[PDB]
């Protein structure tokens, strides 16, 4: 059922610690793993809940993938040689598995059964589907294109070229994964650049993929379906989603010193991080470096005091999931913190505008929800915020509510409880551990 957990005032974060293995490129490594010829071998893989789901799809489709020491060890069956899963993949928590490997395994030439838990359940996948159908796939789903979905692929699949018409990592990955067992060209043109895992790992299994950017941003993707994936050895950097929380954390709490070391660098994922320095972070960014293919580096973290700023709608893609952690870093900033461009919020594992919005006013926090904005005015000397009746934040089945609003308790005056912190683990199942070696005092029921 549902843990609630309450997160109490802190007297300083300080120490050093490895942050978990970043949930897109481990969703990845499983997928191309499973598909591509021959060993692949993964170090550093985060082993959440959602990323564990991706490997038993994968398992079920043909795919051997076990774990030695720690690496993870994957025996992949070759592109085209995915075979037809027994029974229904259920990806849990997970609309990256799900949507992926839609793209991925509908255009294979048998029916593929996809379902979720309550909350991926009420997302949308029509902004996969439809390309899908474009491609020939046949698609049997629930009213308003929502799980259960059941896909079908043609004999022949039809390469298409995909203007993605909002800012999805998610779509741009499902065309192209899809255009890997399609013969012809697949081309997926996107408009705003979004994080681009899937692009740079399918160069380095191999694919005969290409990235043009045209002066104005707009980014061409080209794919040559039907080729060969040679298996890789992937080292998979400290996730900077999950960075977030610490680190938002030691900004706020007074007496804070966090490093928070090997964390992702990739500007696709760094919008959060340059959105605190404007509003005053102490944030030092130590040896970066190349590690695995990827920009990564450690990050230094003190107490800052921090001011609002105005978030521009461009900068959202590369901080799309930090967008709770912010307003929680806002509600301790003085004036006032304006985000727009948040329609996308509405569709996660939360409408994640409305949880934020409500646990902030729960706990005591000036803000206006709009339809795709979000305006906080901070208290930074955190009085009167909190719930000192103990209520609880509704979570919605959402990790990264419910982690918000732990790292808000450890700074507001009231402590802050959350209804549930069971879905932590879909992406943290080392964030109680984590914060506590920190020196964060957070009790479970
Ligand atoms: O492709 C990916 O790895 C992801 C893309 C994003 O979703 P959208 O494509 O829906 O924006 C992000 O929020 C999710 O956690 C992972
Ligand atoms: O991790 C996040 O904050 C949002 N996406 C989760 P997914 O789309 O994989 O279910």
């Amino acid at each position: 059922s549902s843990r609630p957990a309450t997160a109490r005032k802190s007297s300083g974060l300080s120490g050093t610690v490895r942050i978990p293995g970043d949930k897109s490129i481990s969703h990845r490594s499983f997928m191309f793993g499973g598909l591509a010829s021959g060993e692949t071998r993964i170090t550093g893989l985060l082993e959440g809940e959602d990323v564990i789901n991706t490997g038993k799809a994968m398992q079920a489709m043909g795919a051997r993938i076990r774990k030695e020491g720690d690496t993870w060890i994957i025996d992949g069956v070759g592109n085209g040689g995915l075979l037809a899963p027994e029974a229904p993949l259920d990806f849990g928590n997970a609309a990256t598995g799900c949507r992926l490997t839609m793209g991925l395994v509908g255009v294979y030439d048998f029916d593929s059964t996809f379902i979720g838990d309550a909350s991926l359940t009420k997302r949308p996948m029509g902004r996969v589907l439809n390309p899908l159908r474009e491609m020939g796939v046949q698609v049997k789903s629930e009213d308003g294109d929502r799980l259960p979905v059941t896909l079908r692929g043609p004999k022949t699949p039809t390469p298409i070229t995909y203007r993605v018409p909002m800012a999805s990592a998610q779509v741009k990955s499902a065309v192209l994964l899809a255009g890997l067992n399609t013969p012809g060209i697949t081309t997926v043109i996107e408009p705003i650049m979004t994080r681009d895992h899937t692009e740079k790992m399918l160069q380095g299994f191999g694919a005969n993929l290409t990235v043009e950017t045209d002066a104005d941003g707009v980014r061409t993707i080209r794919l040559e379906g039907r080729g060969k994936l040679t298996g890789q050895v992937i080292d998979v950097p400290g996730d900077p989603s999950s960075t977030a929380f610490p680190l938002v954390a030691a900004l706020l709490v007074p007496g804070s010193d966090v490093t928070i070391l090997n964390v992702l660098m990739n500007p696709t994922r760094t919008g959060l991080i340059l959105t605190l320095q404007e509003m005053g972070a102490d944030i030092e960014v130590i040896n970066p470096r190349l590690a695995g293919g990827e920009d990564v580096a450690d990050l230094r973290v003190r107490s800052s005091t921090l001011k609002g700023v105005t978030v521009p709608e461009d900068r959202a893609p590369s901080m799309i999931d930090e967008y709770p952690i912010l307003a929680v870093a806002a509600a301790f900033a003085e004036g006032a913190t304006v985000m727009n461009g948040l329609e996308e919020l509405r569709v996660k594992e939360s409408d994640r505008l409305s949880a934020v919005a409500n646990g902030l006013k729960l706990n005591g926090v000036d803000c206006d929800e709009g339809e795709t904005s979000l305006v906080v005015r901070g208290r930074p000397d955190g009085k009167g915020l909190g719930n000192a009746s103990g209520a609880a934040v509704a979570t919605h089945l959402d990790h990264r509510i419910a982690m918000s609003f732990l790292v808000m308790g450890l700074v507001s005056e009231n402590p802050v409880t959350v209804d549930d912190a069971t879905m932590i683990a879909t992406s943290f199942p080392e964030f109680m551990d984590l914060m506590a070696g920190l020196g964060a005092k957070i009790e479970l029921s």
